[PDB]
């Protein structure tokens, strides 16, 4: 436990120190890898390996069929959002399936209606069902995962989330999950940690979930909080097998929504699925906000920047594969270390394709 005395007589009350992406850097190591020779393939689930270890979020401002098609063509996968009627979601799965036999996932909730939705998605040819919940360590979520796996698990892979602890990941593994999705609160548009006061910083959440999942051979999906290509490398080094992205993809041409023009600039709508506008869950109050992000152009170019940065990280850490990157070491840093990591003491005059102010 956290050794430092911070009050009371119970040393387990404050149980650990949580780190997130900006708290760590990957240490370079001996290398015979250059970005060109790195292999970025990685398991999405026990049975499915992607060429690029990225998936798009199941949000109504990120992933519909156009995004799912573009993600699969880029070597990743999209998870179709579930904020729409069951027949429309199933229709979108079909749209993706008839664009080349591309991989696709789709989100479902828990309960009878979610069950009907799942069954329809499976009939439509979905490859991955994602049981998409705020708190997967609730007994009802574990049941849903276990039952889908029992009924359709031969035909479809079943992902469960979200979790932020070792015990929750362990419960999902025991329920038969084919992958575990980690992230309680880190999302750019999420307010769970603020309105409920609940969560775990994302690097520690990954390390803890992986401590349960890795020995069981179950891939971890790092969901939320990623803003730069280097964050993907950190998530994967912490032990995740793939990263799920919302904000980084919401600004692309393929994300749903029309372009927003404000003050000579271009934006796209991006909102939490727990935001008032989205709910319109078991929630009594919202756990997200509604906002906008800058327009970033074609998905393909964004993914090229992200995989290029990941490949650089693999070259620096001497990792020929994602499986080796998962063994890399971190150094913890201070606020000055973070300031030093970004550009500092200079005015940027030109935008970089992989770095914005
Ligand atoms: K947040
Ligand atoms: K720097």
């Amino acid at each position: 436990t956290d050794p430092v005395p911070t009050g009371g007589d119970d040393p387990h009350k404050v149980a650990m120190l949580g780190l997130t992406f900006d708290d760590v850097l990957l240490l370079p190591a001996a290398s015979d890898v250059v970005p060109a020779t790195a292999d970025t393939s990685s398991q999405l689930t026990k049975k499915i390996r992607l060429k690029v270890p990225l998936v798009s979020s199941a949000m109504d401002t990120v992933t519909e069929s156009r995004m799912a098609i573009a993600m699969a063509r880029a070597g990743g996968m999209g998870v179709l959002h579930r904020n729409l009627p069951v027949a429309e979601q199933a229709g979108q799965v079909e749209m993706v399936k008839r664009s080349g036999g591309l991989l696709v996932g789709a989100a479902v909730g828990v309960g009878g209606d979610a069950w009907v939705r799942a069954m329809m998605l499976v009939d439509a040819g979905v490859d991955v069902l994602v049981v998409d919940t705020a708190h997967a360590h609730n007994r009802l979520v574990l049941d849903m995962v276990g039952k889908l796996k029992s009924e359709v698990g031969d035909r479809v892979e079943v992902v469960g989330g979200n979790v932020a602890t070792r015990s929750a990941a362990a419960a999902l593994v025991d329920a038969g999950a084919d992958a575990v999705k980690v992230g309680v609160g880190p999302g750019s548009i999420c307010t769970t940690r603020v309105v409920a006061g609940v969560g775990a910083p994302q690097i520690t959440a990954i390390l803890e979930a992986v401590a349960a999942c890795r020995p069981a051979g179950v891939p971890v999906i790092a969901d939320g909080g990623l803003q730069y290509s280097g964050d993907i490398a950190k998530a994967l080094a912490a032990g995740a097998s793939t990263a799920m992205l919302g904000s980084l993809l919401a600004g692309t041409a393929e994300a749903p929504g029309e372009l927003i023009f404000v003050n000579g600039k271009q934006y796209k709508s991006y909102r939490g699925m727990g935001s008032l506008g989205a709910m319109r869950e078991d929630k009594l109050v919202p756990e997200g906000i509604e906002g906008r992000v800058p327009f970033r152009g074609p998905l393909s170019s964004v993914i090229h920047q992200l995989t290029g940065g990941l490949r650089a990280a693999m070259g620096y850490t001497g990792s020929p594969t994602i499986e080796v990157l998962q063994q890399a070491q971190f150094v913890r840093i201070t606020p000055a270390g973070l300031k030093e990591s970004h550009p500092h003491d200079v005015a940027m005059t030109v935008e970089a394709p992989n770095y914005y102010a």
